[PDB]
């Protein structure tokens, strides 16, 4: 599936992540543009074997697994195949698994190069929330 922007800033907002661990709505909008296009299909092969899946392009070799990766950690505890589902539900709660680390949104490396540090506000306006 490929979301609309204001589509998918309320989806994410009902799943919880308004100010999740500081960052506005908006942060998470602007880095699944520029990690995804908002396209739910969304892979990309790292050179190190594993893949990244989904919107917010979520890689195996930490987060989930895909059954290729040797030595995946899987610590979103998640096949990464329910990472490109129409459904964001896992996508998010992995997320925030990830956001919750010593670095926060920096482990998205688009949203680090595009959003930070811009008024990610603008992601969001004139969606009815
Ligand atoms: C949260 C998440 O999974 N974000 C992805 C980054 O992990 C990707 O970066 C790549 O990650 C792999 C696995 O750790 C590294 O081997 C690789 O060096 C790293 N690539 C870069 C350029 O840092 C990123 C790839 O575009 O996609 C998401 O941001």
């Amino acid at each position: 599936k490929v979301y609309g922007r204001c589509e998918l800033a309320a989806a994410m907002k009902r799943l919880g992540l308004d100010n999740y661990r500081g960052y506005s709505l908006g942060n998470w909008v602007c880095a699944a543009k520029f990690e995804s296009n908002f396209n739910t299909h969304a892979t990309n092969r790292n050179t190190d074997g594993s893949t990244d899946y989904g919107i917010l392009q979520i890689n195996s070799r930490w987060w989930c697994n895909d059954g290729r990766t040797p030595g995946s950690k899987n610590l979103c505890n998640i096949p990464c195949s329910a990472l490109l589902s129409s459904d964001i539900t896992a996508s998010v709660n992995c997320a925030k698994k990830i956001a919750s680390g010593g670095n926060g949104m920096n482990a998205w490396v688009a949203w680090r190069n595009r959003c930070k540090g811009t008024d990610v506000h603008a992601w969001i306006r004139g969606c009815r929330l």
